[PDB]
């Protein structure tokens, strides 16, 4: 079979271009109008084809920029209005994620919900398309939808562990005592929203010959019942750019890498093949402090520290062993630079971190962190 690298090489090249199409997209756009602007654009060509042509974004009547430079920060300022859960499309997954699931009720604050879905989905499509990187981490049975994979219990697990605790004892023991029935109970507001998972489900009790199917019907109500509309609005949009017999070469971590650049950093083999400079050494510790830093960031922190330093989010294949920097092979590397009073500075070219010899685990949290946050 194909790796991930040998599947994205073969997926382009059965991504076959558009000649039938105006030679670019042309797009004017208002900073402070960037999400109204963009969907009137992007959801009022006549065909949704134009949009595979050469991206021609204009900030502002700002004329004279580079159209790549400028296309790459409209994919990450359009990604922060679309996924902002103040417009009520996308919400939080829970109060202790930060990855995004569609709001249910998204159709109660947007009466037009369904075409910002299909939106979304385009300009999900036209990132894919163009090789650029949408800013936003989904839940796992969002990626799963696009790839028509079924959601199971052990993705229930990712997102509420509680739950998924839950499920996983009713699946391994027979719960018939506990007299549940199919039902769920939603706590919402200061009041319990009780929801038959089928007909007369209140009387119906869960038992060793019918819990498979509570169990299913319990992981389509957390994630999918509810949102059909809006991830098929989503879909529509997306495959109009991608073809989705395309897109299914890919698995649902593949998936997630190739959209928005976003995966499980294994920061041990990163700490097993970072190299020291000028007094520091595995033992130092500033460094303890650095991967005990490192070890406590989100997924999302450990990718853009690792952008910062390397000048990319892309993890090598093979692990950290491979890494290269701008003359060959270059593994991660942090030198003792400066005193505690300045921030970290990233030496892209040679993959290297010049961390100050920080006199606290706190201040090197502190220094590391704001330095991050720039980029
Ligand atoms: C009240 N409905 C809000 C609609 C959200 N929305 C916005 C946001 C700001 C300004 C205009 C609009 C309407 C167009 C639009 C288009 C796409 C998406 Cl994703 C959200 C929105």
């Amino acid at each position: 079979s194909r790796d991930y690298k040998r599947k994205y090489e073969f997926f382009r090249r059965k991504l076959k271009k558009q000649n039938d199409i105006p030679n670019k997209f042309e797009m004017k756009l208002r900073r402070a109008t960037v999400l109204e602007d963009s969907y009137r654009r992007i959801m009022g060509v006549k065909r949704a084809d134009f949009l595979k042509a050469r991206l021609w974004i204009e900030f502002d009547g700002e004329k004279g920029l580079d159209y790549g430079g400028v296309a790459r920060e409209w994919f990450f300022l359009i990604s922060k209005e679309m996924f902002n859960p103040y417009y009520g499309l996308f919400e939080y997954s829970a109060t202790d994620n930060y990855t995004l699931q569609i709001n249910p009720n998204s159709g109660l604050c947007n009466e037009d919900h369904l075409s910002y879905f299909k939106f979304i989905g385009r300009v999900a499509g036209m990132a894919v398309y163009h090789g650029k990187l949408l800013d936003g981490f989904f839940i796992r049975p969002f990626y799963k939808m696009m790839l028509h994979k079924p959601i199971t219990l052990h993705d229930m697990e990712s997102v509420d562990s509680e739950y998924y605790n839950s499920l996983r004892w009713i699946l391994e023991n027979d719960p018939t005592e506990l007299d549940l029935r199919f039902i769920i109970d939603e706590e919402l507001f200061g009041q319990t929203h009780q929801h038959e998972l089928k007909n007369g489900g209140s009387e119906i009790v869960v038992t060793n010959k019918n819990k498979k199917e509570y169990i299913y019907l319990v992981i389509q109500w957390r994630f999918v019942n509810r949102i059909q509309k809006q991830m098929a609005a989503f879909k529509e949009g997306f495959f109009e750019l991608i073809p989705q017999d395309l897109i299914k070469i890919f698995d649902e971590n593949e998936l997630e890498l190739l959209m928005c650049g976003l995966g499980d950093v294994d920061v041990n083999d990163w700490r097993e093949h970072t190299k020291y400079k000028n007094g520091y050494s595995a033992n130092h510790q500033v460094i303890q402090w650095f991967w005990k830093a490192v070890l406590m960031m989100d997924s999302e922190k450990r990718i853009r520290l690792l952008q910062f330093v390397t000048g990319t989010s892309r993890v090598p294949m093979n692990g950290f062993a491979e890494l290269y920097g701008s003359n060959g092979p270059q593994s991660f590397t942090v030198e003792q630079w400066g005193t505690p009073e300045k921030l970290p500075r990233a030496h892209t070219c040679f993959n290297r971190l010049d961390l100050p010899p920080y006199e606290s685990f706190e201040e090197l949290w502190d220094k590391l962190q704001m330095a991050i946050e720039n980029t």
